[PDB]
């Protein structure tokens, strides 16, 4: 990944769902891009093959809880169980340990932050594809807001979202963006910031 060229992080919450997730994985593979999938533990348990596929194809996997409660409605113990049960199923299937967590609905507090011991990964651009389940509406909202360094949220459980994601992936690729994982974007930002180190010997 070249930090001097455009980067963007496409991210997908709520899968795996083979019919839609596999289509998105196909699009990413066709256009030579990667993404980050924030998965539900319950769905990993239903669809272990899709977890393996997304990892095999170079995508990053994050934790999106077991069954999608608002974690701030739970006790800390119950919320940690949602997260840890999801770590556990991912580990049991794949041997992979996610480092990124995306709390359902963005809901988090300082106590959960400190106790989860994971990197909280939210987003910058949200076309609300759960609300406007319409391919062109989703595409246009994303493409109008896309820019270097941004993180896009799509929910990979709807047909219109998978169809929109294919078009978004194509258009961003045509525009010269590198489609990177969340962790790769973090690294790019650090590489760009590190240019300031050169001031020490200028
Ligand atoms: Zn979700």
């Amino acid at each position: 990944v070249d930090p001097n060229q455009k980067v963007i992080a496409l991210t997908f919450s709520d899968g795996p769902n083979p019919a839609t997730t596999n289509q998105i994985l196909d699009s990413l593979k066709k256009y030579k891009g990667h993404a980050t999938f924030f998965v539900l533990g319950s769905r990993v348990q239903y669809y272990p093959e899709t977890l393996i596929r997304m990892l095999k194809e170079g995508n990053e996997v994050g934790n999106h809880s077991w069954s999608h409660p608002l974690l701030t409605r739970l006790s800390v113990k119950e919320a940690l169980k949602q997260i840890n049960d999801t770590q556990d199923i991912i580990e049991k299937i794949s041997g992979y340990r996610p480092t990124l967590v995306r709390p359902p609905y963005g809901g988090i507090n300082d106590e959960l932050r400190s106790q989860m011991k994971m990197d909280v990964a939210l987003w910058d651009v949200d076309p609300e594809d759960w609300k406007d389940r319409n391919k062109k509406t989703i595409v246009d909202r994303v493409m109008n807001q896309a820019g270097d360094g941004r993180t896009i949220l799509i929910h990979d459980i709807y047909r219109t979202s998978a169809d929109a994601a294919d078009e978004i992936i194509k258009k961003l690729t045509d525009q010269g963006y590198q489609l990177v994982t969340v962790s790769q974007l973090e690294e790019v930002k650090k590489q760009r910031e590190a240019k300031e180190l050169r001031r020490q010997w200028s």
